[PDB]
């Protein structure tokens, strides 16, 4: 009382857009850094083991959506409670979402193990045994994980992007670095990389607990004593964490039947055009997230306040600086598509490739639209209509387009690119017109 974070959440909502969002964007830069670090060392242990990680993703992805979307149900909660000047409130979310932390983590721990074997081996697969291993290591580490995700959302809550953000930077930096020492230095292949990932998060954990129990620092205070069991805080959370998690299983859905449409196309290497160009077009994403993340929490503490016009100005603000983000990041594929598909390829699907750059992205444009919407959605705690959205979004407009253009239409892997970006175009548009119907609720209540 009072920090810098949390003055800058109850102050102009624009100033807390940019300072909040940038951190995040950052922080987020780093994480897929790693992940495109990791890429290459792993695609240089040969196609068992590189098919071994390809078998736990789902899972991985699985335990991030749960711990995620619990740490965006924390976010938003503790935001509107600040917002609200409710702090006996924020305190007990925090220490709510703390305990359901444990509560999560462990539970993906006891239920996985048992399961882990039976699993991939009924998927129908060597290979099995180092993904196996792949996955008990990282099954250790659930907790872990979901404890970093809750400490984030806690410190994003707070308006403290700026330890969000190194949290994920000292994270994603420290794997990044004892990736090639353990997979080949240590020798111990591509298991190497679970154990220099679980280490890593064990490192951040420390760090977050650090700030959290010992030199209690934050805006919140975090003890057993301000503790008092509430169905509310849970169901709130929860209103935004489930759904939260559920969109990621609908990305998952539509990128099967997206990937199904792709080899119809198509071919093998249809899909494998298809997967490059999804990548590249995924790292404009990047600034986007960042802005949704900031999004919430200043729409959330604006909601806290029941002022409004600082809720829709957050909201409008977000879009405006994410659309000319993407503008500048659009053009940029679309100029430089021959070089980027050289850098990202195989050469005779090169072609389908820079073709795929000139389509794909152009939705990058109108992706702010509805994704900020959501993020607001969620900021007022709505998560079930940012669940909605995605499906929306994902599910029958991807996929719908898609499939129209391919299997209705002699194109080809250019059917595809059209039809999902139509489809995200058309879902943004609808979206967008949600976000400004529910404000326009707001103000008449």
């Amino acid at each position: 009382k009072t920090t810098k974070g949390v003055q800058l959440l109850r102050g102009d909502p624009k100033k807390a857009i940019v300072r909040l969002s940038i951190p995040m964007m950052i922080g987020m830069s780093v994480q897929t850094l790693y992940n495109l670090a990791d890429g290459i060392w792993v695609s240089g242990l040969g196609p068992e083991s590189l098919a071994a990680v390809g078998l736990f993703f789902p899972v991985f992805m699985g335990i991030i959506a749960l711990a995620a979307g619990l740490g965006v149900g924390t976010s938003s909660a503790i935001a509107r409670r600040i917002g609200a000047r409710d702090k006996e409130g924020a305190d007990n979310v925090a220490v709510h979402s703390l305990i359901l932390s444990l509560i999560l983590g462990v539970t993906i721990t006891i239920t996985m193990l048992p399961a882990i074997d039976s699993l991939f081996r009924s998927m129908g697969a060597e290979a099995v045994e180092l993904a196996i291993e792949y996955a008990r290591v990282l099954l250790a580490g659930a907790f872990i994980i979901v404890f970093n995700n809750v400490g984030n959302g806690i410190l994003r809550g707070e308006g403290d992007a700026n330890r969000a953000m190194l949290a994920m930077v000292l994270g994603s930096g420290l794997n990044i670095v004892l990736d090639p020492i353990f997979i080949y230095t240590l020798g111990f292949g591509v298991v190497g990389a679970a154990y220099a990932t679980l280490l890593s998060m064990v490192v951040t954990s420390l760090f977050i607990a650090y700030w959290l129990f010992v030199k209690r620092d934050t805006y919140v205070d975090i003890t057993l004593r301000d503790f008092s069991p509430s169905r509310e805080i849970l169901k709130d959370i929860l209103r935004v964490g489930l759904p939260s998690s559920l969109s990621q299983l609908s990305m998952s859905i539509a990128m099967f039947f997206l990937n199904s449409v792709a080899i119809t196309a198509g071919g093998e290497n249809g899909v494998a055009v298809f997967t490059s160009a999804w990548r590249i077009t995924m790292l404009g994403i990047v600034p986007i997230l960042g802005m949704a993340a900031a999004t919430t929490s200043v729409t959330g503490a604006a909601y806290g306040e029941r002022n409004v016009e600082k809720l829709e100005t957050a909201y409008l603000y977000a879009i405006k600086i994410a659309f000319m983000i993407e503008l500048a990041v659009v053009a940029f594929i679309m100029l430089f598509a021959p070089q980027v598909a050289y850098l990202f390829t195989a050469q005779v699907i090169k072609g389908d490739l820079i073709s795929a750059l000139r389509t794909l992205p152009v939705f990058l444009v109108l992706t702010p639209f509805g994704m900020m919407t959501s993020a607001m959605f969620q900021g007022i705690g709505e998560g079930e209509k940012s669940l909605i959205l995605t499906i929306f979004r994902t599910l029958v407009m991807q996929v719908g387009f898609a499939y129209i253009f391919v299997h209705y239409t002699t194109l080809g892997l250019r059917g595809v690119w059209i039809g999902i970006v139509i489809g995200n175009m058309v879902a943004a548009i609808v979206g967008f017109l949600w976000g400004r119907m529910r404000i326009s609720a707001l103000k008449k209540t």
